[PDB]
Protein backbone atom coordinates (compact mmCIF):
# COMPACT_ATOMS: atom_id res chain seq x y z
CA UNK A 1 0.00 0.00 0.00
CA UNK A 2 2.36 2.64 1.08
CA UNK A 3 5.16 3.82 -0.99
CA UNK A 4 8.44 2.45 0.15
CA UNK A 5 9.33 6.35 0.47
CA UNK A 6 6.65 6.75 3.66
CA UNK A 7 7.97 3.46 5.20
CA UNK A 8 10.88 4.91 6.08
CA UNK A 9 10.10 8.15 6.88
CA UNK A 10 6.81 7.42 9.26
CA UNK A 11 9.51 4.47 10.81
CA UNK A 12 11.56 7.58 11.39
CA UNK A 13 9.54 10.54 12.25
CA UNK A 14 7.37 8.45 14.64
CA UNK A 15 9.85 6.01 16.36
CA UNK A 16 8.17 2.88 14.53
CA UNK A 17 9.86 -0.12 15.55
CA UNK A 18 9.33 -2.43 12.36
CA UNK A 19 9.12 -2.68 8.80
CA UNK A 20 7.26 -4.57 6.65
CA UNK A 21 8.72 -4.55 2.77
CA UNK A 22 7.95 -8.05 2.30
CA UNK A 23 6.82 -9.06 -1.68
CA UNK A 24 7.97 -5.49 -3.11
CA UNK A 25 9.79 -6.94 -5.94
CA UNK A 26 12.71 -5.38 -4.41
CA UNK A 27 15.87 -6.82 -6.15
CA UNK A 28 18.73 -4.73 -4.03
CA UNK A 29 18.60 -3.32 -0.30
CA UNK A 30 20.82 -0.06 -1.46
CA UNK A 31 17.73 0.52 -3.47
CA UNK A 32 15.83 1.34 -0.92
CA UNK A 33 16.12 4.88 -0.36
CA UNK A 34 16.94 5.35 3.80
CA UNK A 35 16.41 2.18 4.44
CA UNK A 36 20.04 2.22 6.73
CA UNK A 37 19.41 5.70 8.22
CA UNK A 38 16.83 3.10 10.14
CA UNK A 39 19.29 2.83 13.39
CA UNK A 40 16.33 2.74 15.89
CA UNK A 41 14.11 -0.07 14.44
CA UNK A 42 13.92 -3.87 15.50
CA UNK A 43 12.16 -5.86 12.69
CA UNK A 44 13.02 -5.35 9.55
CA UNK A 45 10.91 -8.05 7.25
CA UNK A 46 11.97 -8.24 3.63
CA UNK A 47 10.29 -11.73 2.44
CA UNK A 48 9.35 -12.66 -0.86
CA UNK A 49 11.32 -10.04 -2.38
CA UNK A 50 14.28 -11.11 -5.03
CA UNK A 51 17.74 -10.07 -3.22
CA UNK A 52 20.53 -12.05 -4.12
CA UNK A 53 23.20 -10.20 -1.34
CA UNK A 54 22.87 -8.24 1.82
CA UNK A 55 24.69 -5.30 1.55
CA UNK A 56 27.63 -4.41 4.47
CA UNK A 57 25.39 -1.70 5.53
CA UNK A 58 23.07 -4.04 7.03
CA UNK A 59 25.35 -3.16 9.87
CA UNK A 60 24.01 0.21 10.46
CA UNK A 61 20.18 -0.97 11.59
CA UNK A 62 21.85 -1.87 15.30
CA UNK A 63 18.81 -2.29 17.30
CA UNK A 64 17.47 -5.19 15.09
CA UNK A 65 15.89 -8.12 17.42
CA UNK A 66 14.10 -9.46 14.13
CA UNK A 67 15.24 -10.15 10.20
CA UNK A 68 13.07 -11.72 7.84
CA UNK A 69 14.27 -13.14 4.33
CA UNK A 70 12.58 -15.66 3.70
CA UNK A 71 12.15 -16.69 0.34
CA UNK A 72 14.67 -14.72 -1.78
CA UNK A 73 17.85 -15.43 -3.64
CA UNK A 74 20.30 -14.54 -1.35
CA UNK A 75 23.76 -16.51 -1.89
CA UNK A 76 26.03 -15.08 0.79
CA UNK A 77 25.76 -13.02 3.52
CA UNK A 78 28.34 -10.26 4.48
CA UNK A 79 30.46 -10.76 7.65
CA UNK A 80 28.80 -7.57 9.12
CA UNK A 81 26.10 -9.45 10.11
CA UNK A 82 27.55 -10.66 13.12
CA UNK A 83 27.85 -6.89 14.32
CA UNK A 84 24.01 -7.20 14.76
CA UNK A 85 24.32 -7.59 18.00
CA UNK A 86 20.64 -7.76 19.14
CA UNK A 87 19.29 -9.80 17.00
CA UNK A 88 17.14 -12.86 18.30
CA UNK A 89 15.17 -14.05 15.44
CA UNK A 90 17.38 -14.59 11.96
CA UNK A 91 14.64 -16.59 8.93
CA UNK A 92 17.27 -17.50 5.66
CA UNK A 93 14.77 -20.30 4.84
CA UNK A 94 14.28 -20.80 1.10
CA UNK A 95 17.44 -18.93 0.31
CA UNK A 96 20.32 -20.53 -1.40
CA UNK A 97 23.01 -20.04 0.83
CA UNK A 98 26.32 -22.43 0.38
CA UNK A 99 28.31 -20.93 3.61
CA UNK A 100 28.36 -18.60 6.32
CA UNK A 101 30.87 -16.21 6.45
CA UNK A 102 33.68 -16.03 9.87
CA UNK A 103 32.48 -15.07 12.60
CA UNK A 104 28.63 -15.82 12.54
CA UNK A 105 28.84 -16.91 15.83
CA UNK A 106 29.62 -14.21 17.47
CA UNK A 107 26.07 -13.35 17.55
CA UNK A 108 25.74 -12.30 21.32
CA UNK A 109 21.53 -12.56 21.64
CA UNK A 110 20.51 -15.58 18.63
CA UNK A 111 18.05 -17.42 19.76
CA UNK A 112 15.65 -18.96 16.54
CA UNK A 113 17.44 -19.37 13.71
CA UNK A 114 15.69 -20.60 10.12
CA UNK A 115 18.08 -21.53 7.38
CA UNK A 116 15.61 -24.14 5.98
CA UNK A 117 15.88 -24.72 2.21
CA UNK A 118 19.13 -23.73 1.45
CA UNK A 119 22.48 -25.64 0.42
CA UNK A 120 24.41 -25.85 3.68
CA UNK A 121 26.15 -28.91 4.51
CA UNK A 122 28.70 -28.89 7.24
CA UNK A 123 31.26 -27.56 5.71
CA UNK A 124 29.48 -24.40 5.31
CA UNK A 125 29.73 -24.00 8.94
CA UNK A 126 32.58 -21.50 9.87
CA UNK A 127 34.54 -22.00 13.16
CA UNK A 128 32.83 -20.32 15.83
CA UNK A 129 29.35 -21.72 15.01
CA UNK A 130 28.67 -23.29 18.12
CA UNK A 131 29.26 -20.53 20.15
CA UNK A 132 25.64 -19.90 19.47
CA UNK A 133 24.85 -21.22 23.02
CA UNK A 134 21.90 -18.52 22.94
CA UNK A 135 20.14 -20.63 20.14
CA UNK A 136 16.19 -22.38 21.27
CA UNK A 137 15.58 -23.14 17.81
CA UNK A 138 18.07 -24.10 14.72
CA UNK A 139 15.47 -25.21 11.52
CA UNK A 140 18.03 -26.65 9.51
CA UNK A 141 15.78 -28.59 6.94
CA UNK A 142 16.40 -29.00 3.07
CA UNK A 143 19.82 -28.65 3.16
CA UNK A 144 22.63 -30.71 2.05
CA UNK A 145 24.73 -31.93 5.71
CA UNK A 146 25.73 -35.36 6.06
CA UNK A 147 26.26 -35.60 9.07
CA UNK A 148 26.31 -33.05 12.11
CA UNK A 149 28.96 -31.58 13.95
CA UNK A 150 29.92 -32.99 17.34
CA UNK A 151 29.78 -29.33 18.67
CA UNK A 152 25.84 -29.57 18.23
CA UNK A 153 25.98 -30.69 22.00
CA UNK A 154 27.06 -27.27 22.92
CA UNK A 155 23.63 -26.22 22.63
CA UNK A 156 22.15 -26.82 25.60
CA UNK A 157 19.38 -23.90 25.09
CA UNK A 158 18.14 -26.17 22.21
CA UNK A 159 14.18 -26.93 22.16
CA UNK A 160 13.82 -27.71 18.75
CA UNK A 161 16.12 -29.25 16.30
CA UNK A 162 15.26 -30.02 12.89
CA UNK A 163 17.31 -32.11 9.93
CA UNK A 164 14.46 -33.34 8.31
CA UNK A 165 15.27 -34.05 4.62
CA UNK A 166 18.85 -33.24 4.43
CA UNK A 167 21.62 -36.24 3.52
CA UNK A 168 22.52 -37.35 6.87
CA UNK A 169 24.35 -40.94 7.49
CA UNK A 170 24.82 -40.68 11.23
CA UNK A 171 24.01 -38.60 14.51
CA UNK A 172 26.26 -37.70 17.02
CA UNK A 173 25.97 -39.33 20.13
CA UNK A 174 26.31 -35.43 21.75
CA UNK A 175 22.55 -35.00 20.86
CA UNK A 176 22.08 -36.80 24.25
CA UNK A 177 23.50 -33.47 25.72
CA UNK A 178 20.84 -31.36 24.68
CA UNK A 179 18.74 -32.32 27.15
CA UNK A 180 15.99 -29.33 26.80
CA UNK A 181 15.61 -30.90 23.57
CA UNK A 182 11.33 -31.04 22.63
CA UNK A 183 11.32 -31.51 19.26
CA UNK A 184 13.37 -33.34 16.62
CA UNK A 185 13.15 -34.12 13.30
CA UNK A 186 15.34 -36.48 11.25
CA UNK A 187 12.82 -38.22 8.88
CA UNK A 188 13.99 -38.61 5.23
CA UNK A 189 17.67 -38.41 6.06
CA UNK A 190 20.28 -41.63 5.27
CA UNK A 191 20.05 -42.88 8.73
CA UNK A 192 20.60 -46.75 9.85
CA UNK A 193 21.49 -46.93 12.91
CA UNK A 194 21.18 -44.12 15.96
CA UNK A 195 23.37 -43.85 19.13
CA UNK A 196 22.71 -45.26 22.14
CA UNK A 197 23.10 -41.88 23.57
CA UNK A 198 19.94 -40.37 22.06
CA UNK A 199 18.07 -42.96 24.90
CA UNK A 200 18.56 -40.04 27.25
CA UNK A 201 16.41 -38.18 25.56
CA UNK A 202 12.68 -38.40 26.22
CA UNK A 203 10.74 -37.33 23.11
CA UNK A 204 8.13 -40.26 23.68
CA UNK A 205 4.90 -37.55 25.09
CA UNK A 206 2.02 -36.22 23.46
CA UNK A 207 4.13 -32.51 24.31
CA UNK A 208 7.52 -33.77 22.62
CA UNK A 209 7.82 -34.17 19.02
CA UNK A 210 10.23 -37.38 17.18
CA UNK A 211 10.25 -37.45 13.59
CA UNK A 212 12.20 -40.32 12.11
CA UNK A 213 10.37 -42.08 9.28
CA UNK A 214 11.70 -42.41 6.17
CA UNK A 215 15.14 -43.32 6.97
CA UNK A 216 17.35 -46.79 5.74
CA UNK A 217 16.85 -48.21 9.44
CA UNK A 218 18.48 -51.67 10.16
CA UNK A 219 15.49 -53.96 11.30
CA UNK A 220 15.50 -54.38 15.10
CA UNK A 221 15.09 -50.28 14.68
CA UNK A 222 12.65 -50.20 12.15
CA UNK A 223 10.77 -53.10 13.77
CA UNK A 224 10.51 -50.64 17.03
CA UNK A 225 9.30 -47.91 15.24
CA UNK A 226 6.31 -50.13 14.12
CA UNK A 227 5.56 -50.68 17.59
CA UNK A 228 5.83 -46.87 18.57
CA UNK A 229 8.75 -44.22 19.46
CA UNK A 230 8.30 -45.39 22.90
CA UNK A 231 9.87 -48.69 21.75
CA UNK A 232 12.56 -47.22 19.67
CA UNK A 233 14.00 -45.49 22.94
CA UNK A 234 13.67 -48.69 25.13
CA UNK A 235 15.77 -50.45 22.66
CA UNK A 236 18.57 -48.10 22.14
CA UNK A 237 18.88 -47.60 25.64
CA UNK A 238 19.35 -51.72 26.31
CA UNK A 239 23.07 -52.86 26.89
CA UNK A 240 22.25 -55.33 24.02
CA UNK A 241 21.54 -52.42 21.53
CA UNK A 242 25.17 -50.50 22.67
CA UNK A 243 26.46 -54.46 22.13
CA UNK A 244 25.31 -54.90 18.33
CA UNK A 245 25.65 -50.54 17.98
CA UNK A 246 29.33 -51.17 18.73
CA UNK A 247 29.83 -53.98 16.66
CA UNK A 248 27.85 -53.03 13.57
CA UNK A 249 30.06 -50.04 13.29
CA UNK A 250 33.09 -52.46 12.88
Amino acid sequence: SKSLKKLVEESREKNQPEVDMSDRGISNMLDVNGLFTLSHITQLVLSHNKLTMVPPNIAELKNLEVLNFFNNQIEELPTQISSLQKLKHLNLGMNRLNTLPRGFGSLPALEVLDLTYNNLSENSLPGNFFYLTTLRALYLSDNDFEILPPDIGKLTKLQILSLRDNDLISLPKEIGELTQLKELHIQGNRLTVLPPELGNLDLTGQKQVFKAENNPWVTPIADQFQLGVSHVFEYIRSETYKYLYGRHMQ
